[PDB]
C-alpha cells in the first residue's frame, strides 16, 4: 500500500504522533507565521532522517534539542509541493520519539485557504480567513506526513487581531491577551483524539455562538447566527441516533460553523466543529441531511480513516449510508428509499457525465499523478452508498446490516484502513454468509468504471409522484401547456420538488414555451432552496431561455459551493447567448474566489 499523493517519509519510517501549533494570523500580508513542533516516533532502528510534505512554505529554521538542524527543500512537484528533509542530529532507534521544532510561514497563495477583505463577508467591518485541509492541503499551512495513514494529537495556541475570534477543530481551551501585542488575543485548543492531519482547522473572523443543543452551539457572523440556530436544530436529535448506530460520540463538542458563501462544500467533518455551507440556509431544515452527513464522519472517516486517498468511499460510502439511516430514523423508511433512489439517479449523472470507462468513475481509484481536487465527484458517495446497500437487501437487510457497521467501526476506530481491510472484515463478520458474499462481482463493484453491475431495489412511495408530473411536461405538447396549475404541486414536499426537477433536468432541454409556462404556474423564480433553484436554473439555461441567464449568472457568484458553481458556469458556457458573459464573470471573479474553486472552474471553462 503506497501513498502516491504524499512526499512524505510513510507510516512504516516514521510517525507523528502529536503536534503542538503556535501561530499568528497576519491579514496584511495574508500569511500565518508559526512554529510547528511535531513529536514523531521512529518505526526503524537507525533512523537518521525524515521527509515532510510541504506546499508553498517559506523555513525559517528547524530546531531539535535546543539547536538548529540541517534540512532541505526539494523541487516543486506540482500539485504535491516540496518535500523538505530533516537530518536528525542523533540517530533513533525503534519507537524512540524526538520532537522536531519547524519555524514556516504560508505563502498568501496557500492552496488551504481563502483570505476575505471586510467587502467579502457579511458585516463589511472585519477580514476573514478559513482553511480546507482535506484532501492533500495540510501542507499548505505546515510541514507534516500529509497522508491519512498517520494519525496524530495536536494542541495549538492562535494569535489574532483581538476584535476577531479563531476556532479549530478541537476543544476550546480558552483566551488571552497577546503577552507580546495588545492588539492581539491568543486563543487555545486541545485535541486529545488521534486524527490525521487533514481534519486540521482554521477559522478566523468576527464570530459569534449561539447554543443549540447540549453539545453545540452554531458559530457564524451576527447576521447568520438566528437563521443558523434554526436551520440546524436537529443536530442533537442527529448525534442520539448517530451513536445509536455507530457507538458513543467521542469527541467532547459537535458545534457548527457556517462559513462565508465561497466555502467549496456542503460540509467539511472538521472534528469537534463541522463546516457547513450557507446554503443550506433554506428556512425550513429541509437540506439537513448535509448535517446528518457531517455527524456521521464521526464514526466513518474521523474514527475509521482510508489509508490513502485512493480508498475514499470507504470513508464516503459508509457516511451516505450512516446519513440515510439518520434520516430514514427521524422519517421514515420510505424516505430513506427516497433519498437512496436519488442517489442512484445522481451516479447516473456522474457516470453520463465523465463518461462510462473513465478511470474517475471506478470505487477505488488510482491517483498517482492525480491532483486529488480535480478526481473529486460524487462517485465515491453513491457507488459506494449502492454497494452497501446491495449488500444490505443481500445479507437479510438494514438491521443487520447496521450490525455489522457498528462492529466495523469497533474494529478500527482510531486505524486507517483499505479496501481489502474492509472485505475482509465484511467475509469476518458475515462468515455464515459467505456463499451470498461469492455471488458478489467484487472486481466490477470495486475496480471496474461505469454504473455497478446490478441495481439495487428501491420502493417508489414518494418517488412516484415526481416521476408522474415529469412525464406529464416531458409528453406535454402546446395543446396541454394550459392544463397545468399551482395545485399540482400541493401535495409535493420540498423535497419531492427538488425530484420532479431533477427527473424533469435528465431529460433537459425542454420547448421553450414548457419553461415559460412552468414558472407562469409554478413561479419557481421565487424559490430560494439553494438545490431547488440549481436545478430549475440549469434546466432553464439548457432550455435555452435568455431571460435565466443573469439570475444563472448571480447563483454562480455570489456563492461558490462546487456543486453548484462548476455545473452554472459549465452551463452558461454551453448556452451560447451566455458563453462570453459566463468567461468575462469568472474572469472578473476569479482573484476573489477560493483557490481550489477558481482552479476548477478555469479547468471547466478551459481558461487561463
Ligand atoms: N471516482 C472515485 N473517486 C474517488 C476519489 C475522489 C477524490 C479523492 C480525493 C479527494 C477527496 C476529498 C476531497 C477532495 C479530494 C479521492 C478519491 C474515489 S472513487
Ligand atoms: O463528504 C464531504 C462533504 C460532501 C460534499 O460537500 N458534497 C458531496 C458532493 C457534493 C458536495 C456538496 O454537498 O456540495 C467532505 C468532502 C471532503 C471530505 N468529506
Ligand atoms: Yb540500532
Ligand atoms: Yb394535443
Ligand atoms: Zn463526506
Amino acid at each position: 500500500i503506497v501513498d502516491t499523493c504524499s512526499l512524505a517519509s510513510p507510516a512504516s519510517v516514521c510517525r507523528t504522533k502529536h503536534l503542538h501549533l503556535r501561530c499568528s494570523v497576519d491579514f496584511t500580508r495574508r500569511t500565518l507565521t508559526g512554529t510547528a513542533a511535531l513529536t514523531v516516533q521512529s518505526q526503524e532502528d537507525n533512523l537518521r532522517s525524515l521527509v515532510l510534505d510541504t506546499k508553498d512554505l517559506t523555513i525559517e529554521k528547524v530546531v531539535i534539542n535546543g539547536q538548529e538542524v540541517k534540512y532541505a527543500l526539494g523541487e516543486r512537484q506540482s500539485y504535491k509541493g516540496s518535500p523538505m528533509e530533516i537530518s536528525l542530529p542523533i540517530a533513533l532507534s525503534k519507537n524512540q520519539e524526538i520532537v522536531i521544532e519547524i519555524s514556516f510561514e504560508t505563502s498568501p497563495k496557500s492552496s488551504a485557504l481563502q483570505w476575505l477583505t471586510p467587502e467579502q463577508t457579511s458585516g463589511k467591518e472585519h477580514p476573514y480567513l478559513f482553511s480546507q485541509c482535506q484532501a492533500i492541503h495540510c501542507r499548505a499551512i505546515l510541514p507534516c506526513q500529509d497522508t491519512p495513514s498517520v494519525k496524530l494529537t495536536y494542541t495549538a495556541e492562535v494569535s489574532v487581531p483581538k476584535e476577531l475570534v479563531a476556532l479549530m477543530s478541537a476543544i476550546r481551551d480558552g483566551e488571552t491577551p497577546d503577552p507580546e501585542d495588545p492588539s492581539r488575543k491568543i486563543y487555545k485548543f486541545i485535541q486529545k483524539v488521534p486524527i490525521p492531519c487533514y481534519l486540521i482547522a482554521l477559522v478566523v473572523g468576527a464570530l459569534e455562538s449561539r447554543q443549540i443543543g447540549p453539545r453545540t452551539l452554531v458559530w457564524s457572523e451576527k447576521e447568520q447566527v438566528e437563521k443558523s440556530a434554526y436551520e440546524f436544530s436537529e443536530t442533537e436529535s442527529m448525534l442520539k441516533i448517530a451513536e445509536d448506530l455507530g457507538g458513543p460520540y467521542v469527541w467532547g463538542q459537535y458545534d457548527l460553523l457556517v462559513l462565508p458563501p465561497s466555502f467549496p462544500y456542503g460540509g467539511m467533518e472538521n472534528p469537534c466543529l463541522t463546516f457547513v455551507t450557507p446554503t443550506l440556509l433554506a428556512g425550513d431544515k429541509s437540506l439537513s441531511n448535509v448535517i446528518a452527513h457531517e455527524i456521521s464522519h464521526s464514526w466513518t472517516g474521523n474514527l475509521v480513516t482510508n489509508k490513502t486517498w485512493d480508498h475514499f468511499w470507504l470513508n464516503e460510502g459508509h457516511t451516505v449510508y450512516l446519513e440515510r439511516h439518520i434520516c430514514g430514523r427521524l422519517f421514515g423508511e420510505k424516505f430513506r428509499h427516497f433519498n437512496a433512489l436519488g442517489g442512484w439517479g445522481e451516479l447516473q449523472n456522474s457516470v453520463k457525465t465523465f463518461g462510462e470507462t473513465h478511470p474517475f468513475t471506478k470505487l477505488v481509484v488510482d491517483l498517482t499523478d492525480i491532483d486529488p481536487d480535480v478526481a473529486y465527484s460524487s462517485v465515491p458517495y453513491e457507488k459506494g452508498f449502492a454497494l452497501l446497500f446491495y449488500l444490505e437487501q443481500l445479507l437479510g437487510g438494514p438491521e443487520i446490516f447496521l450490525g455489522f457497521l457498528k462492529a466495523y467501526v469497533e474494529k478500527f476506530s482510531y486505524k486507517s484502513i483499505t479496501t481489502d481491510d474492509w472485505k475482509d472484515f465484511l467475509y469476518s463478520y458475515f462468515k455464515d454468509k459467505v456463499d451470498v458474499l461469492n455471488q458478489v462481482d467484487w472486481n466490477a463493484w470495486l475496480y471496474s468504471p461505469g454504473l455497478p453491475p446490478i441495481k439495487p431495489n428501491y420502493d417508489m412511495t414518494l418517488t412516484n409522484a415526481c416521476i408522474a408530473l415529469s412525464q406529464r411536461w416531458i409528453t406535454a405538447k402546446e395543446d396541454d401547456l394550459n392544463s397545468f396549475n399551482a395545485t399540482d404541486l400541493k401535495d409535493l414536499s420540498s423535497h419531492q420538488l427538488n425530484e420532479f426537477l431533477a427527473q424533469t433536468l435528465q431529460r433537459a432541454p425542454l420547448p421553450l414555451g414548457h419553461i415559460k409556462r412552468m414558472q407562469e404556474v409554478y413561479n419557481f423564480n421565487a424559490i430560494n432552496n439553494s438545490e431547488i433553484r440549481f436545478r430549475w436554473l440549469r434546466l432553464c439555461i439548457q432550455s435555452k431561455w435568455e431571460d435565466a441567464i443573469p439570475l444563472a449568472l448571480k447563483m454562480a457568484t455570489e456563492q461558490g459551493r462546487m456543486k453548484f458553481t462548476r455545473p452554472l458556469f459549465k452551463d452558461l458556457a454551453a448556452f451560447d447567448k451566455s458563453h462570453d458573459q459566463a468567461v468575462r464573470t469568472y474572469q472578473e471573479h476569479k482573484a476573489s474566489m477560493h483557490p481550489v474553486t477558481a482552479m476548477l472552474v478555469g479547468k471547466d471553462l478551459k481558461v487561463d
